[PDB]
């Protein structure tokens, strides 16, 4: 080819990069519009990582050339790390590198980010229930029939909890924050794994449950389960309707029915603000990427 062009590249290989700048800012929409609130929505997020990776895998198969900084960049960006499923972190060639950028980014896309979405789905899903019984609590609570007393329909409120405790105590895929329970069947992990994601997650031991060969985490039961307790220890009820109590008796058990709540609301911001973070983190690879790529493109002739 002795007439002159814009780059070095082929057209074969224009195609790919092309199509690659495509995956890459659709992921990076898709990830940045679509929350991970609902199995559906963390489906498709899962997916336009799927097609980034696949995108990536082509450029690498292509074996599509690479300048030195653009080597170097890529590759200080993505290697050495994923490790502990924490965040933790020669002359090597153009197709070795894409390989890399394909593997660690995928690694982090699952056994991290892949999680947190998971995790803040449960979680947000598990909250929300608990808000809603929350809202009952208007045709629950009338004042004392004569002065200083208050009725709770203790009956109605417990057995809601309850609903919502017993619900999330099964384990199945509507339940576990850790593993992600992809198919049909309970997915476990070992039990470095489940504490490591412990940690990580700021979560208590309580949390932790295992299910026959290995372990998952749970949302945390405890404010709910302690609630439930709390209520049953104002006493048994009336004959069938609601069990009235003086202000002091009143006042102490509210008191302590919003500090179990305001327990749950801290565990719930921790995840996301940590979800937060990964999904940045994500994004400042997909960023890199796009960096690249696009330098890959420019004008060199």
């Amino acid at each position: 080819a002795v007439v002159p062009s814009t780059t070095e590249h082929r057209g074969t290989d224009i195609i790919s990069l092309s199509q690659a700048a495509t995956k890459i800012h659709q992921a990076q929409q898709t990830l940045q519009s679509t929350p991970p609130i609902s199995e559906e929505n963390n489906d498709e997020r899962t997916l336009a990582r799927q097609q980034l990776t696949s995108s990536l895998n082509a450029l690498a198969k292509s074996g599509v050339s690479l300048s030195a900084e653009q080597n170097e960049n890529l590759r200080s960006a993505f290697s050495a790390p994923t490790s502990a499923l924490f965040s933790a972190s020669t002359t090597i060639s153009d197709a070795e590198i894409w390989d890399m950028v394909s593997q660690n980014i995928s690694a982090i896309g699952d056994s991290y980010l892949g999680v947190y979405e998971n995790v803040v789905a449960v979680y947000t899903d598990f909250y929300q229930a608990f808000s809603d019984i929350l809202s009952k609590m208007g045709g629950w609570l009338l004042p004392g029939k004569d002065g200083n007393t208050v009725k709770l329909d203790v009956t109605s409120l417990k057995n809601d909890l309850n609903s919502l405790v017993n619900k999330y105590n099964q384990i199945n895929s509507n339940t576990v924050l850790f593993p992600a329970q992809s198919g049909s069947g309970v997915k476990v992990a070992t039990e470095a794994e489940a504490r490591q994601w412990l940690s990580e997650l700021n979560l208590p031991n309580s949390c932790l449950k295992s299910y026959g060969s290995g372990y998952v985490v749970t949302v945390d039961l405890t404010p709910l389960q302690k609630m439930v307790q709390d209520i049953d220890g104002l006493g048994a009820p009336g004959k069938d309707s609601k069990l009235e109590m003086d202000n002091a008796k009143y006042q102490a058990w509210q008191s302590g029915f919003k500090a179990q709540e305001e327990n749950m609301k801290t565990t719930l911001q921790t995840l996301t603000q940590k979800y937060s973070n990964a999904n940045s983190l994500y994004d400042n690879l997909v960023k890199v990427l796009s960096s690249t790529i696009s330098s890959s493109l420019e004008t060199a002739k």
